[PDB]
C-alpha cells in the first residue's frame, strides 16, 4: 500500500540483512523489486544514491534492472556517476546481465551517462565507463555536444586530456558548426588550446558564421599557438 515502502527503507538504511531478507520475501511474493516510491525511485536508485555496492550488487543479480527509469530518466548509471561513485557504477556494470545495461541511455535532459560523468570531473567514473564500452563522441539531442566539446565549455584540461587519450574526435562539431577548438579559442582557455591543437584539432574548420578558431581567437596569445 501506497505511503509504505520497506524495502526503499531499507537501502536508505544501509541494512543489508534486511534488503536480502525483503528481496526473498518479495520474491516468494512474486511482487516486483523494481516498484516506485512518491519520488519515482526504486529500491535500487536509492541503493545507488546512498552509495551502497553491496546492496546495488545485491538487487540488479535479484533481477532489478539498471534500465529503471527515475523521475529525471536516469538509470542507475546515471545516478552512479551523478553521485561520483565509481564502485556502485563498477558493482551495476559487473552485475549486470549481459545485454540488459545500455551505456547510451538518454535521460530526459538528454545526456549520457558519460556527459553526466565528464560534467562532474570524476575522472574514475569517465575511465570506467569508456573501458566498458561507452561512445566516446555521443551527441545529445538538447545541446548537440559531444563530451569532449562539454569538457571544453567547462573549462576542464583534465577531462579533455582524459578524453582525447582515449580517443575522442578532436573534430566534433556541435549544431552551429564550431568545434572544441572554436570554443576555446574564442574563449581564451590557453591550455585547452594548446592540448588541443597538439592533439590534431583541425584549425581551418569553419563553422555556419563562416568563421575557423584563428578568425574567433579572442587574444594575441591564442593566434599564436594556432599559428604554430
Amino acid at each position: 500500500e501506497d505511503g509504505d515502502t520497506p524495502l526503499h527503507i531499507a537501502v536508505v538504511q544501509g541494512n543489508l540483512p534486511a534488503v536480502h531478507r525483503l528481496v526473498n520475501l518479495f520474491q516468494q511474493g512474486g511482487r516486483e523489486l523494481d516498484i516506485y516510491n512518491n519520488l519515482r525511485q526504486t529500491p535500487l536508485h536509492l541503493a545507488v544514491i546512498t552509495t551502497l555496492p553491496s546492496v546495488v550488487r545485491l538487487l540488479v543479480t535479484a533481477g532489478a534492472s539498471p534500465m529503471a527509469l527515475d523521475r529525471h530518466g536516469q538509470t542507475a548509471a546515471h545516478l552512479a556517476c551523478e553521485h561520483r561513485s565509481p564502485t556502485c557504477l563498477r558493482a551495476l556494470l559487473d552485475s549486470a546481465a549481459p545485454g540488459t545495461l545500455d551505456l547510451e541511455a538518454r535521460n530526459y535532459d538528454g545526456l549520457t551517462a558519460l556527459h553526466v560523468a565528464v560534467n562532474t570531473e570524476c575522472q574514475e567514473t569517465v575511465q570506467l565507463l569508456l573501458e566498458r564500452g561507452a561512445d566516446i563522441d555521443a551527441v545529445d539531442i538538447k545541446s548537440g555536444r559531444s563530451p569532449l566539446i562539454h569538457a571544453v565549455e567547462n573549462n576542464s584540461l583534465s577531462m579533455v586530456q582524459l578524453l582525447l587519450q582515449h580517443g575522442a574526435n578532436v573534430n566534433a562539431q556541435m549544431y552551429s558548426g564550431s568545434s572544441a577548438l572554436h570554443s576555446a579559442s574564442g574563449r581564451g582557455l590557453l591550455p585547452l588550446v594548446r592540448t588541443l591543437v597538439r592533439s590534431g584539432a583541425d584549425s581551418s574548420l569553419k563553422n555556419c558564421h563562416n568563421d575557423t578558431p584563428l578568425m574567433v581567437a579572442r587574444s594575441r596569445r591564442v593566434i599564436d599557438i594556432l599559428r604554430g
